């Protein structure tokens, strides 16, 4: 007689990670931060259609064809614990990206809290508002995941 | 705001249909028999291998290269 068991009862939070912005027809790394090891249960609601995407690593690809606001939903349940995040992103067709260096100091205090990172953004984007004199909304800045 | 609701609460018996023998190299058409609509969670233990397949549909196709016994779970 067989019985496989599995054991990860306490899930405490999830979080989606994706860029707020890319163009049509590019590849999306879309991440699922999660509390855990390979044993970990991901329902991926990439658009409108509502059958879900299973997987068990926190990072899927995707693409976009169609252009606007695309619902992106991730949910979690490893244990008999469920999580869910939802996330709208912006598909465009006319933009010009600039790739932008900041100062190495602030590393040392940078956490990548997505909220900080929001914030340091949306600075960035209004000092560029206010030494330009273009509009605001038409400028999005990004700061990344990565420890630089 | 979104949330995704999902409604089966109830679960009966399952039963996994699979051929008693068949010869190496060939392709099984393991059938996982359950109470269900196309929301279903399924997981397959195919050989040694700890990790499971993850399928919404009740059958899989999978060869052995090797022969002998196989735990299919
Ligand atoms: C919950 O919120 C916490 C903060 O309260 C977030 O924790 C932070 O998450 C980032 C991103 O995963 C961590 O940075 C990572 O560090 C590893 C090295 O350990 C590096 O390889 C990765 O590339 C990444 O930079 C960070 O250490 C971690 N902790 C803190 C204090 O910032 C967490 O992401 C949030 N997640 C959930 C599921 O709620
Ligand atoms: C539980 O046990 C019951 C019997 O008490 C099994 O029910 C029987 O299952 C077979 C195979 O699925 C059914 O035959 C099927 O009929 C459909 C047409 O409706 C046909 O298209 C299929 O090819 C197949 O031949 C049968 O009707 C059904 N009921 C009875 C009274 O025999 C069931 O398979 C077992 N399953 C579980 C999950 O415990
Ligand atoms: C997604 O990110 C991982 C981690 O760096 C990388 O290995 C992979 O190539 C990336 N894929 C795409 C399409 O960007
Ligand atoms: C988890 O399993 C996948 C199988 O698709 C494998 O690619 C990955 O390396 C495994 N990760 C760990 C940490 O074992
Ligand atoms: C498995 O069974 C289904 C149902 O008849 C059939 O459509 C499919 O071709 C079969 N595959 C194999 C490899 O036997
Ligand atoms: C269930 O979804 C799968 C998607 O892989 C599809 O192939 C299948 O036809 C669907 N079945 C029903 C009954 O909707």
């Amino acid at each position: 007689a067989v019985l496989f068991v599995q054991v990860n009862s306490p899930l405490q939070a999830l979080y989606l990670e994706v860029v707020p912005v890319i163009g049509v027809n590019q590849e999306v790394n879309l991440t699922a931060v999660l509390l855990n090891p390979n044993l970990t249960v991901f329902y991926w609601w990439i658009g409108h259609s509502l059958q879900p995407l299973l997987s068990l690593d926190n990072s899927v690809t995707t693409k976009f064809t169609d252009a606007g606001d695309v619902r992106v939903t991730v949910q979690a349940a490893c244990g008999n614990s469920v999580l869910q995040d939802s996330r709208l992103v912006r598909v465009l067709d006319q933009f010009q990206v600039v790739p932008l260096r900041f100062s190495r100091e602030l590393d040392t205090f940078n956490p990548n809290t997505p909220e900080w990172r929001e914030d340091v953004g949306l600075v960035v984007t209004r000092l560029l508002s206010k030494e330009t004199s273009i509009p605001e909304e038409l400028l999005v800045t990004v700061v990344k995941p990565g420890l630089p």
